[PDB]
């Protein structure tokens, strides 16, 4: 019924996952157009595989980009 990535975890509305593993989800700017971000991770307590670099989190981003990017 749910939806969940190729783990079991039930991601949220706009969220995504590809093919590739890194998660996806969008927001929108303080100019109103559509933007996309892409992590190895959903959470902060994530960890990504050996090869990929430290990220932050989707959930830690969409706080700092919709809070950042207006006002």
């Amino acid at each position: 019924e749910k939806r969940r990535d190729n783990r079991g975890r039930i991601l949220k509305t706009g969220e995504s996952q590809r093919k590739d593993g890194r998660y996806l989800y969008k927001y929108i700017d303080s100019f109103g157009e559509p933007q996309f971000v892409y992590s190895w991770k959903l959470v902060a307590t994530d960890r990504v595989p050996a090869g990929k670099r430290d990220c932050i989190s989707l959930r830690e981003k969409i706080a700092e980009l919709q809070k950042d990017i207006h006002d």
